Parts: C-alpha cells; sequence; structure tokens
C-alpha cells in the first residue's frame, strides 16, 4: 500500500481548489525513486469541464480520495510482479488538473477552475526531498496515457529544477507509456488541444516552444515532434494500435478500414525508428506499466521488465532496448492482452 499525503503548500490545487497530493511508499534501503503520473483525458472549456465535474470528480478534486492505494505493475514491491524496480521508493501522483499535466493557472475571480498540473509535479518533487529524495541516485518520472504525454512535457523541467536546487547528482529519466500519438487524418482533436492550452495557460518544454513559437505550442503534445528536443533519457512504451488513438480517429472489416489500420501501424513504427529505447507491440490495447500482468507481453522474445533493465545497463549482448514489432495487424503478436 501507498499512503496519501496532501500538499503542505495549499496554493497548489486540483481543479476545484482542494489541495493536490501524492501517495508514497518508502524503501529505506534504496536510492531509486519512481514518480508515476496518472492519465484520464482532459477538459478544455467551462461547459466541458462542468460535465467532467459531474461524473469524474475524483479527476478534479481530492475531497473524496482514499487514504491508501495498492501499488500494481511497476509500482508493486513484489519481485514476482515487478522484476524491474520492486525495491524502489514508490510514488503515485493522482491526476486532478485535467490539463495533460501542462497547466500553470490558479483559480481566481476570472477563472472558475485551477489548472496547475505542471506546478503539481514540481511541488511534489520539492516536498519529497525532505523525505529522502535528497539522497537519491535516480529519479524515474513515468506515466500512462495523458500521464505518459505528461512525462514528455515535464521530464526536462524536473531535471532543471533539481539541477539548480543543488542536486546535480540525481539522474532524471522518463518513462512514457501510451502517450505517443499521431496527428493524422480521421477515418471518418488538435483544435481541442489548442483551445485547452489557452484555457489552462499551459506550458511546454523550452526548446520545443522555441521551435514552434506562439500559437503553435500544441505541436509539442505529439511525441514525434517534442521527443527530438528533449535532453533527458526517455524510454517510450507504445502499442502500435492504441485505443485512444483509434478513438480520436473515429474508428470503432472492409478494404478501406483495413488499409487505414495498416497505414496507422506503419506510420507509428516509422516515428519510432530513431528512438533507441522503446517497446511497441502490435496490439490493440491501452496502457501497460501499472497493470498486474505487465510482465506477460513480449516483443521479439523479450519482456518489458527485461527491456527496462537493459536500458538501466545501457545508461550505467542479448539485452536489447529497441523493440518494435513489424507485423502489420493487431494481435499478430501472440502475447497481446486478451
Ligand atoms: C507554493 O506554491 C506556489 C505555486 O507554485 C508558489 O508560487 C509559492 O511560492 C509556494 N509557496 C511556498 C511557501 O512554497
Ligand atoms: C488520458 O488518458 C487517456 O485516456 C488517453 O490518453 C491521452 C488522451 C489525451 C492526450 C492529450 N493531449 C494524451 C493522452
Amino acid at each position: 500500500d501507498l499512503r496519501l499525503h496532501l500538499l503542505l503548500n495549499t496554493s497548489v490545487t486540483c481543479n476545484d481548489g482542494s489541495p493536490a497530493g501524492y501517495y508514497l511508499k518508502e524503501s529505506r534501503g534504496s536510492r531509486r525513486w519512481l514518480l508515476f503520473l496518472e492519465g484520464g483525458w482532459y477538459c478544455f472549456n467551462r461547459e466541458n469541464c462542468d460535465s467532467r465535474y459531474d461524473t469524474m470528480r475524483r479527476l478534479m478534486s481530492s475531497r473524496d480520495w482514499p487514504r491508501t492505494r495498492t501499488g500494481t505493475g511497476i509500482l508493486s514491491s513484489q519481485p514476482e510482479e515487478n522484476p524491474y524496480w520492486w525495491n524502489a521508493n514508490m510514488v503515485f501522483i493522482p491526476y486532478c488538473s485535467s490539463d495533460v499535466w501542462s497547466g500553470a493557472s490558479s483559480k481566481s475571480e476570472k477563472n472558475e477552475y485551477a489548472f496547475m498540473g505542471a506546478l503539481i509535479i514540481q511541488e511534489v518533487v520539492r516536498e519529497l526531498l525532505g523525505r529522502g529524495l535528497s539522497g537519491a541516485k535516480v529519479l524515474l518520472l513515468a506515466g500512462s496515457s495523458a500521464g505518459g504525454t505528461g512525462v514528455l512535457l515535464n521530464v526536462d523541467r524536473v531535471a532543471e529544477q533539481l539541477e539548480k536546487l543543488g542536486y546535480p547528482a540525481i539522474q532524471v529519466r522518463g518513462l512514457a507509456d501510451s502517450g505517443w500519438f499521431l496527428d493524422n487524418k480521421q477515418y471518418r482533436p488538435t483544435e481541442a488541444i489548442r483551445r485547452g492550452i489557452r484555457y489552462w495557460n499551459g506550458v511546454v518544454p523550452e526548446r520545443c516552444r522555441r521551435q514552434f513559437q506562439e500559437g503553435e505550442e500544441w505541436n509539442c503534445f505529439f511525441g514525434y515532434k517534442v521527443y527530438p528536443t528533449l535532453r533527458s533519457p526517455v524510454f517510450v512504451v507504445q502499442w502500435l494500435f492504441d485505443e485512444a488513438q483509434l478513438t480520436v480517429d473515429n474508428v470503432h472489416v472492409q478494404e478501406g478500414l483495413r488499409l487505414y489500420i495498416q497505414n496507422l501501424g506503419r506510420e507509428l513504427r516509422h516515428t519510432l525508428k530513431d528512438v533507441p529505447a522503446s517497446f511497441a507491440p502490435a496490439c490493440l490495447s491501452h496502457e501497460i506499466i501499472i497493470r498486474s500482468h505487465w510482465t506477460d507481453v513480449q516483443v521479439k522474445g523479450t519482456s518489458l521488465p527485461r527491456a527496462l533493465h537493459c536500458w538501466d545497463r545501457s545508461l550505467h549482448k542479448g539485452c536489447p532496448v529497441h523493440l518494435v514489432d513489424s507485423c502489420p495487424w493487431p494481435h499478430c503478436n501472440p502475447s497481446c492482452p486478451t
């Protein structure tokens, strides 16, 4: 179990003004820290956020959060369930800012909601240093779905923040799960992101922002555009046929749909050709790293926990780190989730 702590700085809030927070399980004999970002889409204007507040309030408020949560998958402390990092200090950061972890705007007389996702990550890092993070060797910022996109938007800022607080020895890395999307043609979204960044006062990594400049920062929400600009090491986990991608493509089998789906897999494979640390199975699914059975999927004979260990070795023969399926249809990999 991971135990809840609400932020001592009460000006860093969820959408409705209640304090943000984090769940923590310490491991006193470890110098490794894992901070995981939850996903769950976003909202981009008043009416759209009002509807989310009616039916998805735990994604907008901490008032009903439970005091504990069970760590699963990469957040499990059990070696059998988590061969990679079972002995690490575990942190789960709930998503309550509805801004893909990009916002930096307070609630005020002019703002019905607060969008502080980027400030929430930095405040969790600040408060954790006094709970042992100051003696860390590696900080892995991971996340799934919008939390995976949030890793791409925030990993370099976490490193810059510790670099100037006097901790140049902590190695910051990123693990982005199911957050790597294509801005392709629909079979039958970018505007919603463009409006959301304005509503949120959203921020994107500095070099990417300088490439695309004012009004075009929405480009930095797409992995193949922002990843080339990043300085920190980032491991990319991505189903070739992500359910969230098919949703924004209005896909719910004739020749037309067949060619559409095969072209989607081929294009995603191509965007990963120059990503040296990556795991991309040919499956139709959604998320992986916090699932209890994340140890079961394999690409070219190698599991994800093994690939991540090989990544660790490469940063310190038969230990690969670039694993991308080449077969062209969902479930051509026999280890896909059922
Ligand atoms: C609390 O957080 C806000 C938002 O990041 C920041 O402006 C302020 O300086 C913080 N105050 C303290 C005492 O940490
Ligand atoms: C969020 O969790 C999910 O359910 C699907 O993943 C997403 C959705 C939207 C965005 C953006 N911008 C990034 C990732």
